[PDB]
């Protein structure tokens, strides 16, 4: 029925100088808000992660791993390079059914530690966004994520379209194995 709308990009900020080199490599997804995104604590969301790996081209192939069902879940896609250093589209747009428009927007980061990324995308002449807080590790600090929320509420988001999914080894965790909590 109704979708809130996505906010004008000129209230979402653009990572000065982004660097498409520090950025790579794996971010876990702790904080992850969206229009079509409800937080449901009574079957709690599960961290994702996502790998950025740059091309010699300078697109990222971009892989999400998630833990669903008793097996690992994967949405892979490209990003190639869009109107500005740190924005990207989603490579062939063609090959997704009903999708006129995906965009991707770094919006803050430190490279070792935090992100903050901002998407944007029309399908079936619907607005959908969602603006998601990496982490180099699965845990951040409360400034950080009290950060998120504030800018999140910021885009027009209610609390309730705000998730901070629970930590998890499987299919996320490369090298956590399965043992005895220490």
């Amino acid at each position: 029925s109704d979708l809130i709308p996505a906010p004008p990009l000129s209230k979402v900020p653009l990572q000065q100088n982004f660097q498409d080199n520090q950025f790579h490599g794996k971010w876990y997804v702790v904080g992850f808000a969206g229009n079509a995104i409800l937080r449901e604590d009574k079957d709690p969301q599960k961290m994702f992660a996502t790998i950025y790996e740059l091309k010699e081209d300078k697109s990222y192939n971009v892989t999400s791993v998630l833990f669903r069902k008793k097996k690992c879940d994967y949405w892979i896609r490209t990003f190639v390079p869009g109107s500005q250093p740190g924005e990207f589209t989603l490579g062939n747009i063609k090959s997704y059914p009903g999708l006129t428009s995906y965009l991707v927007r770094v919006v803050s980061t430190n490279y070792n530690q935090h992100a903050m990324v901002f998407f944007k995308w029309v399908s079936q002449n619907r607005e959908y966004f969602n603006i998601t807080l990496y982490g180099r590790t699965k845990e951040l600090t409360s400034e950080l994520k009290e950060n998120f929320i504030r800018f999140s509420k910021s885009l027009g988001l209610p609390e309730n379209h705000i998730v901070f999914p629970v930590p998890i080894d499987q299919c996320i965790d490369g090298s956590a194995w399965s043992h005895p909590q220490f």
